[PDB]
């Protein structure tokens, strides 16, 4: 009964470092720092405490997209190393994400695929929704998925700039930080998706494999009514852009699409398993970012039981389908 | 044997197009050489598309064909006997009134909802509608026009969008529109139209037709006006409000534990006292207060509806005449024999018996 976790962010040394040499962001206001995003020893500590055996950590955004592109490089060779030296420490227990300098020219980033290819440990890449600059639908960013397809990397889609602030209205900084962690993380990873999906990107590149954070966002349950505005439009239909032998949406899902379990409702769990299926489903906890107000915070995490307990409501716990969400389907597809 | 009723269903006034007829800032109607039918264009994403195609007469046409049927009755009644459906709950489709002038917006409002009534006053007993406001004049003429729509035979509700009196839900100057809809037990159709900012899309946006701002910009706009209202109080500041949201709250039963637990886990609202152990959880205020539509065009959509807010609290809708090619308002009546069941009482209740208790249709 191995259980993995593949949504678990550290915020290495190294990258700490480099983050105060910076007075313009990355930074009451925002979120406090702990132990919990530095400390691999809290990181582990965390893990035996809450049953989790195996972590495939990740960079925290904003990762390097802020950097100029002649520093980005350097820091993302820098950075991944630290991972892949991390990892070693604890062998078995630690694989990674390796995250990108997306700032810097495409010859850059696509020798950066190359090089955390072989780097031990590595069994993915973390990337947002911004691209090169111009989101994911760019054309431009077409030999970089290829790059990673081909070295048999999972990517791992990760939110980071949601939506532009006016969307929540004069009042926003009432309800502190509900808004944009809430509802525009999650909105701004499905319309990445959907500007992907749209593109053709996942026809071009049918070997790309892609792991979705907070269960696709709102993918599972706008999916259906994605497919029909498809089939009805009627600049599709006279370009010809909807032909009969068209991959759907749902044939993606479940070809191509990975989801994470962080979405805290087995409402949500359920949508989620009956768009990718109880295969395609992988437990996650997005440590460290909810730690507890009130109790103790060296002990058991809400964040993390929450999106556990929600598992036994959804397949029942013994069952094959538990054991596989709660780890080992990661192991099965990411080579553990 | 059960009566179907369809609660999301839109009409345009001969006079309400004759208007936008004449516009020449969005929204408008313009009619094009190479097209039959007149354009209907009443989006920010279709702002481009207008430009390119005035300049240039050979380039995509803007907007969506302006069918018959949005101002046909006739039409309407048609396509409920074809589709056996008993009742329909009529409603202004968007941008509704919001675009008028302050001053010219009240007696428009009045003569509109006036003439919404008298077409139900046509076919008694199977059409029923809701009313829009005159939501860009001062509160006092909004409050005004719904003691009058209050008054006005077939009346069974409002429809209003997102923005407001232009500041959005949350804005606490909308609260008492909210009391005296909820006094006058009028229940409330929140609709989408605004969207998401433009940008959102990328620069490709243009290539994918109107996918993007109406399979995802409609629901996101709507998912996060419910939460502004939800995180203000507002159903906590009028406990009597009863809300219908279009298209199975655009993305709310999916995203409410999310929501639920950035509430609990934020350092802010817990340090100034705004998560009280008493307070009413999202999942509380969608079986108490809130009802959805059956708009969701899968099984999977339905299902977490269903999950969220009771089979009790689910109303069949088909955003007639929205769907040219009939086949969408076949297309979600066919989940519900997945979802629940075909002769169950849960489908009955689900395509018009919920509807006939809510909304008393008699
Ligand atoms: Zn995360
Ligand atoms: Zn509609």
């Amino acid at each position: 009964p191995v259980v993995v976790d593949i949504h678990t962010h550290m915020y290495p040394p190294s990258y700490i470092a480099m983050l105060e040499k910076r007075q313009t962001i990355p930074l009451l206001p925002g979120r406090p720092l702990s132990t919990h995003f530095a400390s691999l020893a809290q990181k582990m500590h965390f893990m035996d405490t809450n049953g989790i055996r195996v972590s495939v950590i990740s960079l925290a955004n904003p990762w390097f997209d802020f950097l100029a592109p002649d520093e980005a490089p350097g820091i993302a060779d820098a950075v991944n190393a630290e991972f892949s030296d991390m990892c070693a420490q604890h062998v078995g227990r630690l694989f990674f994400f390796a995250a990108l300098p997306l700032s810097a020219p495409v010859d850059a980033v696509k020798a950066s695929i190359e090089r955390v290819k072989n780097l031990k440990y590595c069994r993915g890449i973390i990337l947002g929704t911004s691209g090169l600059g111009k989101g994911l639908d760019d054309p431009h960013l077409l030999p970089v998925f290829e790059a990673v397809a081909d070295a048999k990397l999972l990517v791992f889609l990760h939110p980071h700039y949601g939506l532009p602030n006016e969307v929540y209205g004069p009042r926003s900084e009432e309800y502190g930080h509900v808004l944009p962690l809430a509802l525009g993380f999650p909105m701004e990873t499905t319309i990445a998706v959907a500007r992907m999906y749209m593109a053709g990107v996942f026809d071009h590149v049918r070997n790309l494999q892609m792991l979705l954070a907070h269960s696709g966002g709102t993918l599972p349950f706008l999916a259906g009514r994605i497919e029909s505005c498809i089939v009805h439009d009627g600049h599709l239909v006279k370009t010809g852009k909807v032909p009969k032998d068209r991959r759907t949406i749902w044939t993606v899902l479940k070809e191509q699409i990975y989801l994470d379990a962080v979405i805290y409702s087995e409402v949500g769990l359920q949508a989620a398993i009956a768009s990718s299926g109880a295969d395609r489903l992988m437990f996650g906890t997005n440590h460290p970012f909810f730690p507890p107000i009130e109790e103790d915070v060296q002990g058991p995490w809400d964040s993390s039981r929450l999106n556990a307990q929600a598992v036994i409501k959804a397949v029942g716990e013994g069952s094959s389908d538990a054991a596989a969400v709660m780890g080992l389907n990661a192991v099965r597809v990411l080579s553990l």
